[PDB]
């Protein structure tokens, strides 16, 4: 019960030496460490440091480990504080995940020599300038791989065959109409050719990556590397379609499964994301947002139901009612809601109009509350970096 | 309540304005003020269907305002439940 | 450049996604993925002339969405463009 006096720069501390000893391994705990502050002609312990920070600091040992720092503090001066008074590891651990911090992870290439290395110019765009020529061309692979499954849509192109005015249907035209361009191993087809080289390429990555990666088994964990994946699989998975289906009835029966795959061609569009700090940050906000995301789409949902309902009965009895179902109604309930206003579905009785704008005015508020958060995650994910 | 009244006391204002601008004309797509108040609310909710339109250069005038006053308008009261319901 | 930048990426995946929506479609409004761009465009920001709309079920499903994104991602990097005009 013994007490002891801290004076922190003039400005007086108290407390009794069981509180102190609570914690050995400090300085304060520890009388071998904290003897040399000791001013005998006063009886009480000298520093010569910062005022504010050390009332957190006592709080420590007299809460039992509570280490919260004070708000009028900066947390430079007081993580200098609290390494200055010894409070230990697991301390500061707790303290910076409180104050929105930890994390730390990624091996490195063993192989030294040679995986290490090729593992530099592949993952670090910093590490070296071939390592930058290298990111330089994956974007350069990318947007072009965009552009050019966008011209495939291109009336120019596509329209440019041999069943354009409405004649007879060929197989090769047909699946190429399907597909985008014409699988052959003479890469006659300009797109076949531009799309095969781009998935060389991103073959190659992938492969590599994955030779010459740490962890082999935390690879499917990471996000980029299943964008990686999924940007070449299209392209494998249409040959092994069209070569196991090579007659028109066969192809004409797996046909939707085909279309499937090139509208997931699209999704390379997000091979960006290993070059673009917003679109990552991007992705950790939808990701702490979920709750949120939902929250809207079900709001939203409830809105697009009500609504519809509404505005179905209230057009119910009219001969030129635009609003054949409730279910057809959800279109003009969340063009509504969301104020796009298309126009193509308009209530044309006086209870529809009524409907109409209360829909209106539940959208904008429907959409308003659950933003805000995400912008907010957004914001803090954000400036956490810049 | 608050909002509800303000785009209430708008939508008769705009409506009333577009309706006398557009009077004057053969092909006025507003037959009176209560029939413009759908266009009112449209336009200050900012939803623009296109159902209904000025024509006129005084109307036009209107339908800039009405669409200004509109995004103020609601932009007043919903800060506040925003927050609530935060 | 973050905002051109997101709604680039939407452009790209909605005009492709609607594209597609519509492309087995006699009266398709959407005769190309960059033709739609304009759709997305229009779509996102909230404008919709309707001069452009689609008109399948899997179409107004990716219109739907097309919306949503487009509040979401436009309200993400204006605050910050607000706050520095504040
Ligand atoms: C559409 C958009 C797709 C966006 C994909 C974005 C992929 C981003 C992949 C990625 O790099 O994520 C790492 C974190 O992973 C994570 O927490 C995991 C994030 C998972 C996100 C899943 C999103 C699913 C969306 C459906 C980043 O760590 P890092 O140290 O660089 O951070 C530094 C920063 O905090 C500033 O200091």
């Amino acid at each position: 019960s013994e007490r002891v006096v801290i004076n922190i720069s003039g400005l007086r501390f108290e407390t009794q030496l069981k509180t102190l000893a609570q914690f050995p391994e400090t300085l304060l705990g520890d009388p071998k460490k904290r003897m040399r502050y000791f001013d005998p002609l006063r009886n009480e312990y000298f520093f010569d440091r910062n005022r504010p920070s050390f009332d957190a600091i006592l709080y420590y040992y007299q809460s039992g480990g509570r280490l919260r720092r004070p708000v009028n503090v900066p947390l430079d001066i007081f993580s200098e504080e609290i390494r200055f008074y010894e409070l230990g590891e697991e301390a500061m651990e707790m303290f910076r995940e409180d104050e929105g911090y930890i994390k730390e992870e990624e091996r490195p290439l063993p192989e030294n020599e040679f995986q290490r290395q090729v593992w530099l110019l592949f993952e670090y765009p910093e590490s070296s300038g071939p390592a930058r020529i290298i990111a330089i061309v994956s974007v350069m692979v990318i947007l072009i791989s965009i552009v050019s499954f966008c011209l495939e849509t291109l009336p120019i192109f596509r329209d440019e065959n041999e069943d354009m005015h409405g004649g007879g249907v060929t197989f090769h035209t047909y699946s190429q109409s399907t597909i985008g361009y014409q699988q052959s191993t003479s890469f006659t087809d300009p797109f076949f050719i531009v799309e095969t080289l781009c998935i060389i390429w991103f073959s190659f990555e992938f492969l590599v990556r994955f030779f010459a990666c740490p962890s082999k088994a935390g690879f499917f964990t990471n996000i980029m590397n299943i964008i990686d994946i999924v940007a070449i699989i299209p392209y494998y998975v249409t040959i092994f379609l069209t070569e196991s289906n090579k007659s028109v009835l066969q192809f004409q029966n797996v046909r939707r499964v085909v279309q499937i795959f090139r509208i997931m061609r699209i999704l390379r569009i997000f091979k960006l994301s290993r070059h673009s700090k917003g679109l990552q940050i991007l992705g950790q906000t939808l990701k702490a947002s979920m709750r949120e995301l939902g929250l809207l789409i079900f709001f939203l949902f409830i809105g697009v139901i009500l609504f519809s309902s509404a505005v179905y009965f209230a057009e119910a009895d009219e001969r030129d009612s635009q609003f054949p179902s409730i279910p057809d109604a959800f279109w003009w309930a969340v063009v509504s809601m969301t104020t796009v206003g298309y126009g193509d579905m308009v209530p044309t009785t006086i209870g529809g109009k009524i409907v109409g704008s209360l829909c209106a005015i539940a959208g904008v508020l429907t959409i308003a509350l659950p933003v805000p958060v995400i912008v907010s995650n957004f914001n803090y994910f954000y400036h956490r970096e810049t």
